[PDB]
């Protein structure tokens, strides 16, 4: 696009697209270089970009949460709206960037703002033409995209506190630890060595204490845990290390200088289920429930005045597991109240009733945990300490308890083969056409996703519903959405009401949807996330 005579006065007409190019960077920390919008067959260019800002009504166009973010810095209250990269996620979930998505649906996406414009503009048109004929699709969209926009154009640009004292604080302690451990890897091996190259550390490991190989072979300290002391004491360090270099020192060089936070970066095109995902930092991967990844958790502090508010969904998983499977046993635990790690103990092993076990109940959380994404027989041994007898047997006492779990996923595979895809509770599906692959590797890869995608993905979408309804009526608290992360959701509310506002976050968040279980919703108000952690 587009042809004849097309360049036009700023400002657009009302429902242009928008187009922007930001300094190779992510927008709290990046500056608007150039500006346009598309509209009918031509195409403003602003000029100058940020006084341009003020005269759009909307952000609508590829990636319009990244403006409204940058225009959120600013002091503008510009909603991100129609978005191309929401309709082609929909579409298919492998849609991850808008090269990616401007190479399959026509297009060639460049760093140039009016044509940044134009390709908006048609991969809206093209896109929405594919979807209205898309009954659970549209809804999606409507009821659960585009809303989420806005609030992840929020959470992204508020920030989140953190205590710099204490990451500096926290830095030399872990320093110390690595000490420490280093001083062992020492004296275990003989003399000092770098434990950073690879030379030194090949000529330790198979030659001055003869371990047993010819990193080297395989990766072979992640196998060779079983000789020496050492390869144990070794993989401490290589951990610690990665968390000291990614979580504790960089995180004060983030924070910002005009707001004072950190500002994580949300993004809702990026993981194959539908679940959002974080960027520097990586949220996801801080070690939970362990010493070092609580550590970095108490970092994250309310602004003076103010409580944060965790909330966090139980068992997600198996509760919608229960639902989609339409389980009379599973449903029953969870409906009355029961610990399905009990339960399942009592069911698998028929012990009268609830009695004299606990081992029982280790064995249990191991198949629970385990079926959820296809734990095999030789892993669920070597983690529930078994042989490959019972093991298998214990796979089977597992759907004889719950019969219709094995239903369920016998008729999704099934109907994943024929359909060429599988789908959420709602409607969101991803495509899964190696199930058939004859390849062996990829067909038990594309069956792991199968199975799992009606689960993970739903638990994502309750997540996501939850927000959308939940962001108004916090507005109209004068709380705020931080941070998102797991199947939990941490708020900020001032101290006079953060008691209500957690009242009121519960509630919307066990409410969003009618299903055949409670959704139950742990909650914990504190002065930083770890203290909230109840």
């Amino acid at each position: 696009s587009p042809k004849a005579l097309e360049e036009a006065p700023w400002p657009p007409p009302e429902g242009a697209f928008v187009g922007f190019v930001l300094s190779r960077k992510e927008p709290m920390w990046a500056d608007l270089l150039a500006l346009a919008a598309a509209r009918g067959g031509r195409v403003h260019r602003a000029p100058e970009p940020y006084k341009a800002l003020r005269d759009l009504k909307e952000a609508r166009g590829l990636l319009a949460k990244d403006l409204s973010v940058l225009a959120l810095r600013e002091g503008l209250g510009l909603p991100p709206g129609d978005d191309p990269m929401l309709l082609a996620y929909l579409l298919d979930p492998s849609n991850t960037t808008p090269e990616g998505v401007a190479r399959r649906y026509g297009g060639e996406w460049t760093e140039e703002a009016g044509e940044r414009a134009a390709l908006s503009e048609r991969l809206f048109a093209n896109l929405w033409g594919r979807l209205e004929g898309e009954e659970r699709l549209l809804w999606l969209y409507r009821e659960v995209e585009r809303p989420l926009s806005a609030v992840l154009a929020h959470m992204e640009a508020t920030g989140v506190r953190l205590d710099v004292a204490y990451l500096r604080a926290l830095s030399l302690e872990v320093a110390e630890e690595i000490a420490r451990l280093e001083a062992e890897v020492f004296r275990l091996a003989g003399h000092p060595f770098n434990l950073n190259s690879r030379d030194q550390l090949e000529r330790v490991l198979f030659d001055e204490l003869g371990l047993p190989a010819i990193s080297t072979s395989a990766a072979v300290l992640e196998a060779l845990r079983e000789a020496h002391p050492i390869v144990e004491k070794i993989l401490q360090y290589r951990e610690l290390t990665k968390l000291k270099s990614t979580y504790i020192d960089p995180l004060p060089d983030l924070i910002h200088p005009r707001t004072g936070r950190l500002h994580t970066r949300f993004n809702q095109t990026a993981t194959a289920t539908g679940r959002l995902s974080s960027s520097d930092p990586n949220l996801q991967n801080i070690p939970v429930r362990t010493p070092l990844g609580q550590r970095i958790r108490r970092a994250f502090i309310a602004e003076e005045g103010w409580l944060l508010v965790a909330l966090d969904y139980s068992q997600i998983e198996l509760r919608v597991l229960a639902h989609l499977s339409g389980d009379e046993n599973l449903i029953r635990v969870f409906q009355e109240g029961r610990d399905i790690h009990t339960e399942t103990a009592s069911w698998m092993f028929g012990v009268p009733r609830e009695a004299v076990d606990p081992l029982m109940r280790r064995a249990a959380k191991t198949i629970n945990f385990g079926v959820l994404y296809g734990m095999s027989a030789h892993r669920l041994s070597q983690e529930l300490a078994i042989p490959y007898e019972e093991a298998q047997a214990f796979i089977e006492r597992y759907f004889q308890s719950f019969p219709k779990v094995r239903a369920w996923i016998e008729k999704t595979l099934e109907e994943g083969r024929r359909r060429g895809y599988v789908e959420t509770l709602f409607g969101r599906r991803r495509y899964v056409p190696d199930l058939e692959a004859r390849v062996k590797s990829v067909r038990e890869a594309a069956e792991r996703m199968a199975f799992n995608m009606p689960v993970q993905g739903t638990a994502a979408d309750l997540m996501k519903l939850a927000m959308v309804k939940l962001f108004p009526r916090l507005e109209e608290m004068g709380a705020r959405m931080l941070l998102q992360v797991h199947d939990e959701l941490v708020l900020e509310a001032p101290k006079e009401r953060a008691e209500a506002v957690a009242r009121l976050a519960k509630e919307v968040m066990e409410g969003v949807y009618p299903l055949a279980v409670p959704l139950e919703v742990e909650v914990g108000i504190g002065e930083d996330w770890l203290s909230a952690k109840e």
